[PDB]
């Protein structure tokens, strides 16, 4: 079998200084 | 031939400041 | 044979006072 | 014969009067 | 032989009270 | 066929004080 | 005469072991 | 005075740990 | 002075060969 | 002078054949 | 006169063996 | 109040024999 290593994923959301309705449309489909 | 797997997921969300029409449209297609 | 898989999921969500007109649209399709 | 180790799941969220008005939409599949 | 497969993903979102309406759009297909 | 080494992906979103109302659109198919 | 307010929610699906490894990240805020 | 409010939500899905990890990410904020 | 409010949310996924998906990231910021 | 409110959100998915590397990344903000 | 507020959003997905790798990115901020 | 109109948002996918690796990117951030 193939050996594998550990992984790490961190998600943090907080908006400093509200106002301005910004708009971001970004797509990054990884590659196999 | 020994294999091991491990992970770590941190998920934090905190709505502070105040209101504000903003939109994050983002997609991250992960892969093996 | 021996097989071991570890993980750790931590989730924290908090909104100061009351709701906040904003919307985060993120899809993070992960993989085992 | 499939073998796996123990895991850790922690979840905490603030109580919102009525349902969450504006909101964070994060989809993170995962494994049971 | 010996092989290790892992990744690390960090996602941090924080909009900074700036002018009215900024707009960023980006798409990154990938490569075989 | 090819071995895999360590790696790291960081996604940091923060509106950069641009002029009044900025707009950026970029697409990057790939190579063959 | 009493104010009218009710709803209709129906859910039907077939889950074997675990969901369909495919994933729908759908956020439909809304308020009751 | 007199007011009428109703809603209708139907979820129909067949899920058996299938092939192909596909992923749909849609955010539809909305108000009121 | 009669007021009427309604809505309709429907999700349909067929079995045998999971559905499309592929990677689609759509954000449709409603109206404030 | 009567106000009426309605909506309609529908997700329909059915795909056989097999896997498909396709990637749609779109953001349709709106107006202020 | 008469006031009416309706909408309609539908996602329909069906595909029979589509070519290798297609990709599209679209961003449409809006007008003040 | 003010007269209210409506619109329709339809996203339907049914791959039409496109070319090999196609890639389309468009952004419309601007004002009159």
């Amino acid at each position: 079998g193939y050996e594998v290593h550990h992984q790490k994923l961190v998600f943090f959301a907080e908006d400093v200084g509200s106002n301005k309705g910004a708009i971001i449309g970004l797509m990054v489909g990884g590659v196999v």
